[PDB]
């Protein structure tokens, strides 16, 4: 775009590269996603117009802010605010150490509230990873690129050819499920704090069927009396194998009760028995939550 001046290539997300750029106008720093690449002939649907304009009201202290959009010369470029580091590149930054239990406590709180925010408007992410989970040098967190897979049907391989995890992905999801629910982005995040605890991915598949195994090796195979409705779900098959549920004081040792509770319960397979946000905010695992400061270097 011509109002500002790249400063750097972020990256290349889903939909484009991620530019930070410095607005001319206003010399803020901004991050500036161009949107897909290629696959864009009709002229940008109306309908994404609509639902992106709609996010540019949705704001909240722990979601990334939509501060501009601009549909200029048929292209679309969404303009958010910076932030310097990504929660992957936080974790890699600490694998030897770890990130310390009251620093995962307060990220999974503030996740949690803007989770609760945007679900009490009916507004999805259903893409959530450590990539998207942006971090500041004050302690705070936030959730990046909320509700554009609605706006842009989210795709595996990407325009610079890249194949897109399904590690976060909900079992519902992968099933066949095409109306799925807030449930999805809890699921995701129950694989986020199970990650940031063992500094290991939970469930890391490379196909939808390795992915829909791994889940089922650790968790067990679902059926209709943990989960009702699941041998009539689209790529339900009578032929997966029969596989027990593991301890999950096995899958995410040295974590407590307390957020051994909660995780369970993040991960539950029915999408109705799942917690909401707004629920495990009370959860007794946020008792003694405190709001510490990150190790980072910028
Ligand atoms: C390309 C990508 C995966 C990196 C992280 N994205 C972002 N990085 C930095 N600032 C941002 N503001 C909005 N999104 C931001």
């Amino acid at each position: 775009m011509e109002n500002f001046q790249k400063v750097e290539k972020i990256g290349e997300g889903t939909y484009g590269v991620v530019y930070k750029a410095r607005n001319k106008l206003t010399g803020e720093v901004v991050a500036l996603k161009k949107i897909r690449l290629d696959t864009e002939t009709e002229g940008v649907p109306s309908t994404a117009i609509r639902e992106i304009s709609l996010l540019k009201e949705l704001n909240h202290p722990n979601i990334v802010k939509l501060l501009d959009v601009i549909h200029t010369e048929n292209k679309l470029y969404l303009v958010f605010e910076f932030l310097h580091q990504d929660l992957k590149k936080f974790m890699d930054a600490s694998a030897l150490t770890g990130i310390p239990l009251p620093l995962i406590k307060s990220y999974l709180f503030q996740l949690l509230q803007g989770l609760a925010f945007c679900h009490s408007h009916r507004v999805l992410h259903r893409d959530l990873k450590p990539q998207n989970l942006l971090i500041n040098t004050e302690g705070a967190i936030k959730l990046a690129d909320f509700g554009l897979a609605r706006a842009f049907g989210v795709p595996v391989r990407t325009y610079t050819h890249e194949v897109v995890t399904l590690w976060y992905r909900a079992p519902e999801i992968l099933l066949g499920c095409k109306y799925y629910s807030t449930a999805v982005d809890i699921w995701s995040l129950g694989c986020i704090f199970a990650e940031m605890v063992t500094r290991r991915a939970l469930f890391p598949g490379d196909s939808e069927i390795d992915q829909l195994f791994r889940i089922f090796r650790t968790l067990g195979t679902p059926d209709e009396v943990v989960w009702p409705g699941v041998t009539s779900m689209p790529d339900y098959k009578p032929s997966f194998p029969k596989w027990a549920r593991q301890d999950f004081s096995k899958v995410v040792p040295p974590l407590d009760e307390d957020g051994r509770s909660l995780l369970s319960q993040m991960l539950h397979y029915d999408p109705n028995k799942r917690i909401s946000a707004k629920a495990a905010l009370a959860h007794p695992f946020f008792q003694d939550v405190t709001k510490p400061v990150p190790h980072l270097r910028l």
